[PDB]
C-alpha cells in the first residue's frame, strides 16, 4: 500500500485573481479524502497550511508579493519533507502553482533523486529578470533549477532556496502558452517536453512511454506530480486563473495519472490553480472540481478498467 | 446485398427510468429505417413488440422485475431467431440492455458460433448475487456466459435460458465504469476488453485491428454487435440512463461501426438505453437520436468517406 | 522569412448564405495582419477585392451566379499572381470557397508545380452535371483538374480557366460528407484523400506524415493550402454555412498547418466560409473567427511549443 499525507495550501499571492485561496476546501467538500480513504488508500491529513498574512510585502523590481509566496513555499516545504518523512506521499491541495517552489523543495530534502512530470500549459520558468507580470506563479521552475544558478537575483523570502533539480530531470506535458524567453530556456537547458503538438503527433499513449522511460531510463526514483489544473482543455476545468484551449482531454488526464500510478514510483502530487470563483457557473465550479478530484484518485490506483481487491468474489 | 430486419423492443423493466420504453419509437421518427433503404439496404421491419404487462412480478432476492424481463428477452429472442431464419440481419432498436439476454440468445440458435463485441462505458456482468441494484440491465452479460453456469441462481422468467457464450467469444470496448466483482470476472474468466485506458493507449484504429483478429483469428464467424448508447460521451449521447463522462467520441463510435461494416459479417446489431425522456432540453434528446441513427447507418455501409453504387456515373 | 501578401476576398455568390461576404473584415478587426506582424513576419495587405456587381446574371442549367462567380475568381487569379510574382505568400481571406478557383488558378501561373492540401469536410468537387444544388462553392476542385478536361461545360464567366492540377496533386483531408458521384471521381481519378474515417484510423501525425510525403515524394515544391473552416468540428467552427459534426479537433486544425509551416514550403493559403452572420450567439462568432485566426498564424510560424528570436535571451 502507498500512504498518503493530505496537505492543503489556502495560498494565491503568487498571482492576482485570489479565489484559488479557498481551493483547498473545494475539494474536500467534494469528498476528496473520503474518496481516498473509499479506496485502499491510507490516508492522513496533516489540515490546511496557514499562512499567516505579511502585510509590508512590497514589490521587488517587478516581482509581486515576493515575501507571501517565499514564506508560504518555505513553510510548505517544511511540512512537504515531514510527511515524506512520515513514510506516506505528499498530497498538495493548492491554490497557485508558486507553491510548487516550496512543495518539490521539500520533498527532495528526502528523495534528492526525484524526478518531476509538470502538467501544464505553461512552463512556468520565467525568471525575475524575464518575467513580463511579476506573478510569482508562473516562476516556480525558474527557483528549483540548478543550472539557472547564477540568472535569478536574491528575492525577499526566497534566501533559504536552493535549486534542487537539473534541466535533465523534469519533464513537461501540455504545453501551449510559452513566452519566447521561456523556450529559449528549453532548447538551451535541454529541458524534455512534450508540448500539444507533440501529444497530437504521438499519442498520449507514447507520450507517457518516452516521458517515463526518460525519467527512469537509468534508474529508478521518487516521482513528483505537479498538476496545474489548466493544464487540462477549458471545457473540462474552467474554473482556472489562466486558461488556454486545445488542451489535455479528460481521457488524456486520467491515462497520464493511471500510468504514473501504476509505475509505482508517486511519491509526491500537486492540485493546483483550481479556482471556484472563476467559473462562470455553479456546474462549471463542479466540473472542475470533479475532474480535480478525478485526476487525483487515478494517481492513487482508481482504474477506468476496474477494481478489485484480493478476495475471492 | 447484407438484408436487415428491424425488431423495434420498448423494453424497460430492466431498470428503473422508464423512459427508455418509447425509444424504438423515437428512432422510426428520425427515419432510420428510411435512412437505410435509402442507402443499399434491403429493410423489412418486423414491428414493435408488445410485451404484456405482468403486474405480480415482485422481487427475487433482490432482482428486480424478473419475471417481466425475462419474458420479453424470451419473446425477443424468438423473434431474433425468426428474422436470422429469414436470412436477415436482425436489428434490434430497444429500451434497456437486458433485452441483449434475449437477443443474443436467440441469434446463437442460429448461428452458435458468433462472436459478440460490447460497447458499453460498463460490463453488464454482474449477478443476482453481486448486483447492488437488481436492475437487471447491468446483468444480461453473466447470463450468457457458459463459464459463469453455477454461480447464477433461477430467476423467475429465465428458466428457457441456456448459455450460449465463452468468456473468449466475447470483446468489450468503452468500459470505464466497472464494479469490483465484474473486474474479478473479467480477469479470471480471461475476458477480452479495451477499456478506456486502453482506447487512449493504443487509439480506435489499433482497438479494431486489435478486437477482430481476436474474434476472428481462427475463423470468420456471425458476429453481433450490442452497442449500449453510454459507450459514448454523455456530450454526444446525453438521454440516456446511466451516462459517464470520458466516454467514446463520436467519431470513434463511427469508426467502430464503419469497420464492423466492412468486415461484411455483421449479423445482429442492438441499440439500446436510448431515453429521450433524460434529455434536459429538445435538442438532448435531438443529438442522442441523431447519434443513434449515425451508428446505425455505418453499420449497414454509410461511411465518412463516400459511397457510390456500380453505375458509370 | 516567409513573406506574405493578404488579400481580402468579400464573395458570396457561390453559395446562397451571403453572410460570408463580410469575413474579410471580420478577421482583420480581429487583429490578423498586427498578429501577423507581431510574429516575424513581413505583412503587405494588398486590399480587398471589390466585386462589382453583375445584375444580369441568371443561371446556366442549374449553376448559379456562374458570370459573378467566374468574375471574382478570373480578377482574384489575377491578385494572386501578382503577390506571388512580388516575392510573397498570397494569404486570401475568403467568403466561400468558389473562390479556390482563382486563388490555386492564379498561384500556378507562377508556380505551375505547386501541390495542393484542400481541408474539407466536403471534396467540393461536383461538376455542373453532376452538382444537385448548383451552388458553386461545392464544385471548384471540378474546375481546376486536367483529367476531368471533358465532363464540364462551358460556364459563363470560366473561358479564361484552363486547368491546372492533376489528381496526383492533391490531397484531401477531413472528409465527411461527400456525394456519391464525389466518391466514384476520386475512386476513379485516384484521388489522394484522408477522410475522418483515415484520420481516426491513423491519427493526425501519421496522417500528415502520409500526406506531405505524397506530395513530396519525388520533388519538393510550392505549396497551396485551402483551408475551409468546416473542415473543422462545429464546436469550434460554428458560424459557417454548411456545418458537418465530427469534424477535426482544434488541436489537429493546428497540428495540420504547424506541419505545413515547418515543411518551409508553403506559398498559397485560402481561409474561407468563415460566416459570422451564421453564429447563433455573439460567442460563437468569436469562437470561429479566433479559430481561423489560430489557424492563420500557425501556418506563418506561431507554435504552440514556443517561438524565440536568434537572441542571447
Ligand atoms: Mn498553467
Ligand atoms: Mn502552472
Ligand atoms: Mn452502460
Ligand atoms: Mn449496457
Ligand atoms: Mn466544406
Ligand atoms: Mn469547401
Ligand atoms: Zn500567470
Ligand atoms: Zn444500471
Ligand atoms: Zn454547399
Amino acid at each position: 500500500s502507498r500512504t498518503i499525507g493530505i496537505i492543503g495550501a489556502p495560498f494565491s499571492k503568487g498571482q492576482p485573481r485570489g479565489g484559488v485561496e479557498e481551493g483547498p476546501t473545494v475539494l474536500r467538500k467534494a469528498g476528496l479524502l473520503e474518496k481516498l480513504k473509499e479506496q485502499e488508500c491510507d490516508v492522513k491529513d496533516y489540515g490546511d497550511l496557514p499562512f499567516a498574512d505579511i502585510p509590508n510585502d512590497s514589490p521587488f523590481q517587478i516581482v509581486k508579493n515576493p515575501r507571501s509566496v517565499g514564506k508560504a513555499s518555505e513553510q510548505l516545504a517544511g511540512k512537504v519533507a515531514e510527511v515524506k518523512k512520515n513514510g506516506r506521499i505528499s498530497l498538495v491541495l493548492g491554490g497557485d502553482h508558486s507553491l510548487a517552489i516550496g512543495s518539490i523543495s521539500g520533498h527532495a530534502r528526502v528523495h534528492p533523486d526525484l524526478g518531476v512530470i509538470w502538467v501544464d500549459a505553461h512552463t512556468d520558468i520565467n525568471t525575475p529578470l524575464t518575467t513580463t507580470s511579476g506573478n510569482l506563479h508562473g516562476q516556480p521552475v525558474s527557483f528549483l533549477l540548478k543550472e539557472l544558478k547564477g540568472k535569478i537575483p536574491d528575492v525577499p523570502g526566497f534566501s533559504w532556496v536552493t535549486p534542487c533539480i537539473s534541466a535533465k530531470d523534469i519533464v513537461y506535458i501540455g504545453l501551449r502558452d510559452v513566452d519566447p524567453g521561456e523556450h529559449y530556456i528549453l532548447k538551451t537547458l535541454g529541458i524534455k517536453y512534450f508540448s500539444m503538438t507533440e501529444v497530437d503527433r504521438l499519442g498520449i499513449g507514447k507520450v507517457m512511454e518516452e516521458t517515463l522511460s526518460y525519467l527512469l531510463g537509468r534508474k529508478k526514483r521518487p516521482i513528483h506530480l505537479s498538476f496545474d489544473v489548466d493544464g487540462l482543455d477549458p471545457s473540462f476545468t474552467p474554473a482556472t486563473g489562466t486558461p488556454v484551449v486545445g488542451g489535455l482531454t479528460y481521457r488524456e488526464g486520467l491515462y497520464i495519472t493511471e500510468e504514473i500510478y501504476k509505475t509505482g514510483l508517486l511519491s509526491g502530487l500537486d492540485i493546483m490553480e483550481v479556482n471556484p470563483s472563476l467559473g462562470k457557473t455553479p456546474e462549471e465550479v463542479t466540473r472542475t472540481v470533479n475532474t480535480a478530484v478525478a485526476i487525483t484518485l487515478a494517481c492513487f490506483g482508481l482504474a477506468r478498467e476496474g477494481n478489485h481487491k484480493p478476495i475471492d468474489y
